[PDB]
């Protein structure tokens, strides 16, 4: 089997991608946040509570013929911006650009934390890194992707994040005609639960590469690209005026400037951003101060391949019994 679905950016900064998953019997569209970096599949559901609830579409268990409460179970997840919902679980047949799952764990939010009820367009979240993430107690759960594989042509998943436009995500294939040249696969190490790999270097701009590993996730989930503190202050430097802000909480830069591009190695091969990519515009509505799309993971305690550099990409999630990362330009 295969699935192929839009992946649709949630405003015009690119801030997260949204993806349509069917849910029940008849079918409950809900728009949910894929997400690399986490292992939970969750949504907004008729048991949220209500004041947390601000125009998110909800699933209903109740009007669902396949759903059955997965009795005694309870998850709770906190994310890296201090975000974080809980509730309790269903069972039911979940569907992605037509592949389907039978029996997959949906976490149905009882409480969801501010950020989640102040943005109407995300309606779930749903976790495609490794299933020894997931949440769900006293019996974890397997993500879409692991409970999904065995159906699949290939044991693989594939993200191809549009620049200010939709993408799609492609389950069981890779989709020949979506990039150019050759994937450069690396090595995934999944020892703490992530799509972890190492890249190779950097580049600013037309400057020289720098060799030199950088160990990072590669995280749909997470909108900027956050890297070692040397790296990310060597990119700044080559625009005038940009400066680590701690009031706005990163580096910021002047809304007229140009932005260089930023290059990361995998392997011997290349991905370059556009400079472009790295602009999320004003800190507030009508500021001349424009936030920057790289970021220190100083005090994160990991590097992050989010968004930012991903959709300059076209990524392969090879989940094979040995997994790897495939990176290739498009
Ligand atoms: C850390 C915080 C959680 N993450 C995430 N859900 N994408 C991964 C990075
Ligand atoms: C919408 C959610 C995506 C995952 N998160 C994160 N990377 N910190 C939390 C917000």
């Amino acid at each position: 089997s295969t699935g192929s679905a839009t992946t649709t950016p949630i405003d015009s900064l690119d801030d997260a991608y949204i993806t349509p998953v069917q849910i029940g019997t008849p079918a409950q569209t809900l728009n949910l946040d894929f997400d690399t970096g986490s292992s939970d599949l969750w949504v907004f559901s008729s048991e949220t509570t209500a004041s947390e609830v601000d125009g998110q579409t909800i699933y209903t268990p109740s009007k669902s013929t396949t759903a059955k409460l997965l009795s005694g179970a309870t998850w709770s997840i906190s994310y890296g911006d201090g975000s974080s919902s809980s509730g309790d679980v269903y069972t039911d047949t979940v569907s992605v650009g037509g592949l389907t799952v039978t029996g997959q764990a949906v976490e149905s939010a009882k409480k969801v934390s501010s950020s989640f009820t102040e943005d109407s367009t995300i309606d779930g979240l749903l976790g495609l890194a490794f299933s020894t993430l997931n949440t769900v107690s006293p019996t974890q759960q397997k993500t879409f992707f692991d409970n999904a594989k065995a159906s699949l042509d290939s044991p693989v998943f594939t993200a191809d994040l549009g620049y200010h436009a939709p993408g799609t995500y492609n389950f069981g294939f890779i989709d020949t005609t979506a990039y150019t040249g050759s994937i450069t696969y690396t090595a995934v190490s999944t020892k703490q639960g992530f799509w972890e790999w190492t890249s190779t270097g950097y580049a600013v701009g037309s400057g020289t590469f720098k060799s030199t590993s950088i160990d990072g996730i590669a995280d749909t989930g997470t909108t900027l690209l956050y890297l070692p503190a040397t790296v990310v202050s060597a990119y700044w430097a080559q625009v005038s005026g940009a400066k680590s802000s701690s009031s706005v909480g990163g580096y910021v830069f002047p809304c007229s400037a140009t932005l260089p591009s930023f290059t990361f190695g995998v392997g011997s091969a290349r991905i370059v951003i556009p400079g472009d990519y790295i602009d999320f515009g004003p800190i507030s509505t009508g500021s001349s101060s424009c936030f920057g799309g790289i970021q220190s993971s100083a005090g994160i305690g990991i590097n992050i391949f989010g968004d930012v550099a991903l959709k300059a990409a076209f990524v392969v999630f090879n989940g094979a019994t040995t997994p790897t990362l495939g990176f290739a330009s498009k």
